[PDB]
């Protein structure tokens, strides 16, 4: 098989990026080793930026998100029994953030390239990547014993954290910047009307919660872990207890509980490599960078090294300026360190860290106390919540 | 000997309340272990916030400033080769600070102290503190042999990180937050003219530089080095070698030099002890809190500590309502608290810390990027630089 562009993962990335590009007539093939069932099972990701949505519709994908998204133009922060709303919209200058699952996204990004009849490969096994310097570079794989090959012009690599693409360029051309926090997420989804019609986000003494949601009747909560934890030790009735513990009493008083559809254990990263290219080879989303889940930020900063290769690649494809991919790392890693920031920022503000001494406890309370009590702290919370531009490019 | 209030510790702190209180009309002596040579040798703060500024208006002690006092209405941070000037003045609503010695603002209250005729022992030695809960609190002191014996009400205790007074609270009533800093302040006092009109704060790759000034022909230049240091190993020539090596070149090109005035080393550290007060006795400036050097936050924090203590005895004599000053801690420690998050902060972005990852160097950088790349990260280092407002009280 030949194409023009190989994508390796069928998540958000690859299928969003996939669809800008088919759309705009430049060939793509994607190669899943998952079933469609298995990527469809995460649950993942719930709030997304201005940018994002901006893209879906771009991309002509916005239909169910514009009618079932639910847009927040607020978000609370509760601490030492108080709650303080941060008017996303008023602060940012008008921005608001849009909740749709993202399940959903790719659910709809699935449908949207199917109907176009665009290459999608599930289960193909053991993909490898080679020649990635050459002109013709090329990717094998494995479907059903025989191993098929397919030729490109370019690779994406989009296969998320444990992907092949990262694994592919020699290790030392990159440079890795990571950082493992000493807790996980516990996440909870229920069929039950959220506690609240905007997120709300707790700094308790016995550590962080989050009550966030995914339509009128689904609720998504979540309460900070240590590793040492198995899910299989956390019942329903044990999680929804230690939830109402960590919130403020009237919230806690009017929670709706109910049995789990989904629970499992996020551990808390950050990780970054520079660059994000190697020869034909490009990667993005979580394939070349995790961030904590606090803020909001890690698919959304997919949508925009999307939005940015995709660009690139028209320049190339279109205006035969293949010279500009060799901006591609400079461009998307400006947007990644100021997102990685801000969710280092909040999650070292939200969360109860092991071995804290009193001064630290102090000034973690006090950076609370200021940011949510200035109005220019407010606007710097604001003004990253809801994302931060993209750059032009060029 | 009999008073109204005692004020152990003749630095800035002591002499402003005692000018305060002498002015409406509240007897006040103040007691000092050195001589006023020695006090008047320590050279530390350069930076004054309006509110110090005001205050020294109130007591009557502004003439000199008002005249050889400069005001700034910016300062800059130079970090990765790049300057950025944080427009104090337009990005705080109008506050700007002035560059005035603490040598020069302490000579001016023992001035108008003198004047005036309040008493002032210097030379008192070994000052103990009794009945601090009693209804008749005393304090007892040597003068040339001699134990001599003070009565009083109230007793404050402006005598600075080694006081006494701190040390006669029963230990069990006192909470104390602190935080050490693996490095030092090493500063250099010369006859000769600044490098700029406004003060440069620079992080380098070899660790934290400081360009200041006293005057149009006296500068105040720092650099950050170990614990390690002595500073018998620090020639002049050495000095200036480099703090150039840490200047952007631009700056270290049409820098003067001269020979040191003064050299010393200043370490770093934070600390706060909660309440501020016990019984009779209330503590105010270094003898409660101390900040790192960065930020100029330290004699600033002993202004509003003054400020609030003056106006509370003002109310107990003047108005018979001595139930007021149980509120003194719950006020000062609010400032406190926010002005320690300050300093803390512009300590971690601005100097080099010993076992720092790759991760940490970057998010230092990040920091510095987004703070001074937007307005609303401008605004809030503005409005913590130039000071925050003092809390009214009642
Ligand atoms: C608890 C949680 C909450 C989050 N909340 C949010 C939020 O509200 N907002 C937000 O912005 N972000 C949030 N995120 C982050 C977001 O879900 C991820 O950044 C997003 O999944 C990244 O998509 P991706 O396509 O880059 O990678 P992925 O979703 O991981 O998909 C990569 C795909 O590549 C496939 N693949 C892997 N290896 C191979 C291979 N060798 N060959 C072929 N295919 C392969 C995988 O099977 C997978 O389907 C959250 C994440 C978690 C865990
Ligand atoms: C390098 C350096 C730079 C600084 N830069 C700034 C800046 O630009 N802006 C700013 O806001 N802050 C700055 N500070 C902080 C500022 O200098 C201090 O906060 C200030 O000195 C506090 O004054 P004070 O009167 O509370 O205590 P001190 O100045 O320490 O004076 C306390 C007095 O009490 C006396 N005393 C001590 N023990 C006894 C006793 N047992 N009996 C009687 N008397 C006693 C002492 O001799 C001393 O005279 C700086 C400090 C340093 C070291």
């Amino acid at each position: 098989m030949k194409t023009q562009v190989a994508i390796i993962g069928a998540g958000p990335s690859g299928l969003l990026l996939g669809q800008l590009l088919h759309k705009a007539g430049i060939d793509n093939v994607i190669l899943e080793r998952q079933t469609p069932d298995y990527v469809l099972g995460r649950i993942r990701a719930g709030v997304l930026e201005q940018g994002m949505v901006d893209l879906l519709r771009e991309a002509g994908v916005d239909r169910r998100m514009a009618r079932d998204g639910l847009v927040h133009e607020g978000v609370e922060i509760a601490f030492a029994g108080q709650r303080r709303r941060i008017d996303l919209k008023r602060l940012s200058g008008g921005k608001t953030v849009t909740v749709y699952g993202q399940t959903e996204v790719t659910r709809d990004l699935m449908e949207a390239r199917e109907a176009c009849g665009a290459t999608t490969v599930y289960q193909a096994a053991e993909v490898r990547l080679h020649d990635l310097q050459g002109e013709r570079p090329y990717v094998t794989f494995e479907r059903d014993g025989e191993r098929l090959r397919l030729d490109c012009d370019y690779i994406a690599g989009c296969d998320g954290f444990h992907g092949i693409s990262r694994q592919s360029i020699p290790a030392e051309r990159l440079k890795v910047f990571e950082r493992v926090y000493p807790f996980g997420w516990l996440g909870l989804l229920a069929d039950t009307p959220p506690v609240s019609h905007e997120l709300i986000y707790a700094n308790h003494p016995r550590g962080f919660a989050l009550c966030s949601q995914r339509s009128a009747t689904r609720s998504r909560y979540y309460v900070q872990v240590p590793l040492s934890e198995k899910v299989e030790d956390w019942s329903d009735e044990r999680f929804w207890t230690e939830l109402k513990a960590r919130l403020p009493s009237e919230v806690a008083e009017k929670l709706v509980t109910g049995p789990s559809l989904e629970k499992s254990i996020a551990p808390l990263r950050s990780f970054v490599v520079e660059p994000m290219q190697h020869g034909r080879l490009f990667l993005a989303g979580d394939a070349a960078h995790i961030v904590p889940p606090t803020g909001a930020k890690g698919l959304n900063l997919a949508a925009s090294d999307v939005s940015t290769l995709y660009r690139l690649l028209l320049k190339a494809y279109r205006e035969g300026r293949g010279e500009l991919l060799e901006r591609y790392s400079a461009i998307c890693l400006r947007r990644i360190w100021k997102a990685e920031r801000f969710s280092w920022w909040m999650t070292s503000v939200l969360h109860r860290f092991p071995d804290t001494d009193a001064f630290s406890q102090r000034i973690q309370q006090t950076e609370l106390e200021y940011y949510l009590g200035s109005e220019a702290g407010l606007a710097t919370i604001a003004e990253n919540y809801v994302g931060l531009p993209y750059e032009e490019i060029e």
